[PDB]
Formats: C-alpha cells, structure tokens, sequence
C-alpha cells in the first residue's frame, strides 16, 4: 500500500527495560504502532475509499496488485478512535471506542524506531511484564505475544508496500489470518468474502502465516501460554483452506499449527490458581507480574503479585505428566490426553525453538471472538463436550458467554493495561 497523510501518524511512546547478566536494566525508548487493518484506506494521493464496511471498491481495486498501487493507508488517532494511550512504561487498550464508528479492540506492535519493529530473540532469555486484567470479563482476550514478522513490515521484500512498519504492515501469525486487507504489498481483494456476523471484517483468498509464541492470552477469569510452530519460521502467504486455522474447512490443512501446545492452569486441573479475588493464588483484581523463560528444553513460567513469587502450578490429573514446564513431554501428554496431533505434526518445540532463535515482534492486543466467543479460553469447549471430557473445562465462564455483540454492549468500558516490560537473559529481570 501507499501512504496518505490527511491523518498524521505519531506512534505513542512506550518505555521498557533491557536487562543484562548481573540484573542491571536500562530504559529503552520504544513506541507502539497500530496494525494496518485498523486504518482508513483510500485512493492515493486522495479520493474514494478503497475499502468501506466489509467490501472493496471494484474501480480502485479490480485486482490485488492494482489495489495496492491505487490505495494508501492513513494515520491513526490512537486515543480518540482506537482507545490506545501510553504513559511512561504503561500501555492501555480500551475495548469499545466510539467516535465516527464503533471500534472494538486493537492490535499494536512495539517499535525500535519509527520505521522498524523491535525484534526480540527469546531463546535462553526471559520476558517479564505487568498486567491489569481486572476490567476484562468473560469473552475478552488481552493478548501479549510474539510473531516472526519482518522488522520493516515487508517493505524490502515487497516494493509495492511503501507504508512498512510505520503503518503496521506485515502481520502474520500461526492462524494464517485471511482477514488481512494487505499481505506482502498486495491487497486481499480476489475471492474476498464479507463476514456474515461482522459488518467491518471479511475473509480473503490469501492468509499470512508465521511462527507465534503466545506468552499471554487472558482475561480476569482464565489465561493461557501457547507456542505455535510453523514449517517455515518467517512470513509466508497461503491460499484459502491451505491456510488452515478457524476460517478454513480443514483447520489442519496448512503449514502452521493453529492449536499450539497450550498451558492453561485451569484446563490442567488447577481451579484455584488464577481468578478474581482472595479465593485465588493469583488475584486478577490486582496487578500481576508474568515472567516467561525460554530454553531449548522448554518454557517456564512464574508470577509475582504483591512481591510474592508463585511458580507455575504442576499439571494436575494429566496422565503421564506431573511437571510445570512446557516441554516435549508435556506437549505429547497433552495430545495423548486431550486429542490432536497438530503441534507435533508441525515440528513441535524443536521447530518453535527455530523461531525463538531468530527475531520476533512483540504484539499487544485486545479482542473479542466472533468464531467461538472465547469459550476455548475461559469456559467449557467444544460445546458438545462437558466438564468430564478431558481438556474441555478451561474456565468458569458460562457457555452462553462471550458473544461479541453482547459483551460489546454490556461491557464497553473494559480494558487491559500492560506495563513495565522487561527483557534479558534468564534470571536478569527479577
Ligand atoms: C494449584 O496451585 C497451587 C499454587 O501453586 C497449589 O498450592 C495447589 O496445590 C494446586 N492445586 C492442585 C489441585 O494441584
Ligand atoms: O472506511 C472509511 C472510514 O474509515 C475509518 S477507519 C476512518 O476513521 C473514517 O474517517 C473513514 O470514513
Ligand atoms: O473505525 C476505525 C476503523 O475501523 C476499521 S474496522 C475500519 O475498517 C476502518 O475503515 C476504520
Ligand atoms: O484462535 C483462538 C485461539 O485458539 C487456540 S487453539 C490457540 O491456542 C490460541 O492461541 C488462539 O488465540
Ligand atoms: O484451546 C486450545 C484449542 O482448543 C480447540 S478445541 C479450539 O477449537 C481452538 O480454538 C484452541
Ligand atoms: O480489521 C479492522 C477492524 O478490526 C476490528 O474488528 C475492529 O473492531 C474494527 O473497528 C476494525
Ligand atoms: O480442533 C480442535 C479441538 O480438537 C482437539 O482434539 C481437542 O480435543 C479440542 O479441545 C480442540
Ligand atoms: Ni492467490
Ligand atoms: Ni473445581
């Protein structure tokens, strides 16, 4: 896509800490940028909208390449339109923001400069952050995660992307998302189908695949930590059902693992570890520090709340695994007990570790779930299963919860606050 400037693009500042062996940390002057899908797109250098509602303009966008030549991305009013504000090392993402239109959530990337995403190499290192999930009810997901995106949003590989990282281009994840309007310097117009249940979104003929490490997908009720390997580490474009994922007739027909080797303490039999109030080890009405440590043998997790360190609880009642670590043993035992082969089919932890040994971009987001109402995270899922089915119970939310239209009307002032990001070698951030 091109760049237009009727709305200025200024990346909100966000400080974070880089820590080194010894425990010394220094402040880093980062910024955040909104993902390109959220932007107004119109004719370059001016003219009609190229996309409006959930349909493309056929005149401006008769095919994928022409559309990218004729259409530009605009700047974003971060607070007024998208409900994104920063203060020092704190980032707030509001749920429903009404200005011209109703906007629901946002996806942001941490920047090293105004034209480059920050790239984190996770293996042998740890990532720590503080979060307030107190205003995240059933059906919402405040997510912090890593994806194997290009630092420049694809600009050097795809010269028809003139917007680059400055405008939040180049997203990919292990779902191989097809809802993206621009992928690899081309629009996603050919075969585009508008969503049945969402006036603002649709599903294109292409998706955008890459490795994904979901550090944190959570609300006040449940949380999950999930590696997703892909057969190619970095970004590749997929077509239709061969993207796999939720919007494809064969979930497992692609090159990425859309399921992941997920660790949700509730799903693994600990019903008192994480929840609202003093009945829970980690009280979701109060700030939580979440620390995640990556090594070749596995991923480890601890939490700090009110100065108290709590290690990840042991898996409880999971046949053949009594640890608290995402390692090859756990991932295999999970597949055996709960079903499925996707994670190991796509190379498992060995293949994930290849992405963890290269740069990944930090994503901070808030969303609700049109496909499955976040029931996979915080309720009983699938709907045909019940709490006696192995792996079915993931949280205490009602199976009727999380319908986007309902949560948007009932809980519009929901929000997530991420803060005090720290990164460095294992043992260095605490
Ligand atoms: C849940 O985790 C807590 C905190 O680690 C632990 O004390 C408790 O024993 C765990 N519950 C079960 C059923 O294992
Ligand atoms: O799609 C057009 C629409 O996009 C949104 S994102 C803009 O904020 C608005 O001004 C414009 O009319
Ligand atoms: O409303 C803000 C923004 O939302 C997204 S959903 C629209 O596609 C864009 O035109 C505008
Ligand atoms: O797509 C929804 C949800 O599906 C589950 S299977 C994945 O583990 C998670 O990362 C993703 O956000
Ligand atoms: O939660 C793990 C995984 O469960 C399966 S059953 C869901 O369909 C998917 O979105 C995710
Ligand atoms: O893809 C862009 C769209 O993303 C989300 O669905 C937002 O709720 C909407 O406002 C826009
Ligand atoms: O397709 C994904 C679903 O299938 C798996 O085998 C699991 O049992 C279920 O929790 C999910
Ligand atoms: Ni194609
Ligand atoms: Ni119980």
């Amino acid at each position: 896509q091109q760049v237009c400037t009727t709305q200025a693009e200024t990346h909100p500042a966000l400080s974070w800490s880089k820590c080194t062996s010894g425990g010394s940390c220094t402040t880093q002057a980062g910024k955040v940028v909104l993902d390109a899908n959220w932007r107004w797109t119109h004719a370059y250098p001016s003219g009609n909208n190229c996309y409006n509602g959930n349909t493309w303009d056929a005149t401006l966008c008769p095919d994928d390449a022409t559309c990218a030549k004729n259409c530009c991305l605009e700047g974003a009013d971060y607070s007024g339109t998208y409900g994104v504000t920063t203060s020092g090392n704190q980032l707030t993402i509001d749920f429903v923001t009404q200005s011209a239109n109703k906007n629901v959530g946002a996806r942001l990337y941490l920047m090293a400069s105004d034209t480059a995403y920050e790239e984190f190499t996770l293996l042998n290192n740890e990532f720590s952050f503080d979060v307030d999930v107190s205003a995240l009810p059933c059906g919402l997901n405040g997510a912090l995660y890593f994806v194997s995106m290009d630092a420049d949003g694809g600009a050097s590989k795809y010269p028809t992307n003139l917007a680059g990282a400055k405008y939040g281009t180049g997203y990919c994840d292990s779902q191989c998302p097809r809802d993206l309007k621009f992928i690899s310097g081309q629009a996603n117009v050919e075969g585009w189908q508008p969503s049945s249940n969402n006036a603002n979104t649709g599903i294109g003929g292409h998706g955008s695949c890459c490795s994904e490490m979901d550090i944190w997908e959570a609300n006040s009720i449940s949380q999950a930590l999930t590696p997703h390997p892909c057969e190619t580490v970095g970004q590749v474009t997929c077509s239709g059902d061969d993207c796999g994922g939720t919007y494809s007739n064969n979930r497992y027909g692609g090159t990425c693992d859309p399921d992941g080797c997920d660790w949700n303490p509730y799903r693994l039999g600990n019903h008192t570890f994480y929840g609202p109030g003093s009945g829970f080890t980690v009280d979701t009405t109060k700030k939580i520090t979440v620390v995640t440590q990556f090594s070749s043998t596995g991923i480890n997790r601890y939490y700090v709340q009110n100065g108290v360190k709590f290690v990840q609880p042991n898996a409880s009642g999971l046949s053949g695994y009594t640890g608290n670590t995402i390692n090859s043993a756990y991932c295999s035992a999970e597949q055996t007990a709960f079903g499925g082969t996707s994670f190991t089919d796509k190379g498992g932890l060995t293949q994930m570790n290849k992405a963890l040994s290269g740069g990944m971009v930090l994503v901070l987001s808030l969303w609700d779930d049109y496909a499955a109402n976040m029931l996979w995270l915080d309720s009983t899922y699938p709907t045909n299963d019940t709490a006696s089915t192995p792996g079915a119970a993931r949280g205490t939310c009602s199976t009727s919860s999380g319908v986007p239209a309902t949560v948007e009307q009932q809980s519009p002032n929901s929000k997530v606050v991420f803060s005090n990001i720290k990164f460095g070698p294992i043992g260095s951030t605490g």
